């Protein structure tokens, strides 16, 4: 009877799971709202951040340090940089890195701040419990590295660079932010994104023609996974 | 009075406090070190976030979430982008923005994203506390925009774009992340940065020959404002 926190980066990547919650309490605070319900005898805290690496920075750390979550599981959507990956297929993150973390003026590799390192891991249990859960509902499920930075890519050079520095599968603007500030703070997070679109030329298109549908598959994926826990 | 948060991104920003200060506990949280110190019958959390927006952001969560700060003054080294501006020279922000927050393919402003604005304003009454302390003190004090984002900023052409789209005087990696924290949840924002470039060509040089110094100017005026609070 863990506490879980759901996050998201927008309201069409959370809503479907208060549609499915059906019954919810709400809280406003640090300028946004928090969900609140009980789902399978499990105490949720759910809420979408807003974009970017320092609104979802904002509500993890508000959703365990305020509201006591010990397990964070994070869905959205994404861009895909692997070619294997099309539109609406799943991945979970085994390690994320920020892109646009940069002072390479002084000679450090991109992505890295001294006391910190390149790449965040995310939670091994956490990820088994999703091999398990994808197995069982004979969902496709990838494994890969996601680059999170606070630009919308739509531009095959620019894919290609951070594909090739990162060995990244997809990039998106929030989990790399998220899973550092869950494992600084020492709970397990889970990053869960299907794909929106592959982040290329008109990719803006791609991810309005298919956000709402994507956000659906990867929120009903996280809510599985609440029951086995 | 009031617990008062005093947060710098370096070591070289906070331990001329700590080193002012002597006596302090030392507590480790969020894969960092929280200081806690009386100075002159006023309650301090102190801490250095380590570099750029995501650190920063965890931190101001952290000392306001968890440790209950109730005023938070930031301070630190900036490089300079308002040619007025010299070497050691103290700018307070009256606001800030992201300038490396894109996702200006859906049509929306550079720093903009839906539910935020462009700029974040710092705390009206502790930027006119500023202003009394640098008169009473004699000390030159200039008002202005930081512009904030993950890069370590070293190209005139990258500077001259910056300073055009948001008027900005100086730029940084932290400063927008922590206002935006501070204002999110009902906290009175100070942000101080003393000039240690001018993020031009060879910025880096001068950064590590100023550092040290300007980041003691920075310092040395947060604490006196904490004397009038
Ligand atoms: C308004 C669009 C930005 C949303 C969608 N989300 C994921 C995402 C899908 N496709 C992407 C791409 N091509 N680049 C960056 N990120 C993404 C990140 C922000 O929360
Ligand atoms: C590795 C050094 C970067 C430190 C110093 N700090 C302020 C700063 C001074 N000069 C700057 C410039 N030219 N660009 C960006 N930021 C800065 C931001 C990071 O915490």
């Amino acid at each position: 009877g863990m506490k879980i926190a759901i996050l998201g980066a927008m309201s069409e990547e959370i809503t479907p799971l208060l549609e499915t919650l059906k019954d919810y309490t709400k809280i406003e605070h640090a300028n946004n709202t928090y969900y609140f319900a009980k789902y399978k005898d499990h105490e949720l805290v759910l809420a979408y951040s807003k974009i970017g690496k320092v609104n979802s920075t904002l509500s993890a750390s508000v959703m365990i340090e305020k509201f006591g979550a010990q397990v964070l599981l994070f869905t959205g959507v994404a861009g895909a940089f692997n070619p294997e990956l099309e539109i609406g297929d799943l991945l979970y993150a085994t390690k994320l890195a920020q892109y646009d973390l940069d002072i390479t003026a002084f000679g450090h590799p991109l992505g890295f701040v001294p006391g910190n390192e390149i790449f965040i891991k995310t939670d091994e249990k956490l990820n088994n419990l999703a091999l398990e859960v994808a197995k069982e509902l004979n969902i496709k499920l990838r494994a890969g590295i996601i680059a999170t930075g606070d630009e919308f890519i739509c531009d095959e050079a620019k894919k290609a660079k951070i594909r090739e520095i990162f060995n990244a599968d997809a990039c998106e603007m929030e989990g790399a932010s998220v899973a550092l500030v869950c494992d600084a703070l020492k709970v397990p997070c889970f990053i869960l994104r299907a794909m929106s679109d592959k982040a290329g030329e008109k990719a803006e298109f791609d991810f309005d023609e298919f956000v709402i549908n994507s956000a659906k598959i990867s929120a009903n994926f996280v809510l599985k996974m609440c029951e086995k826990l």
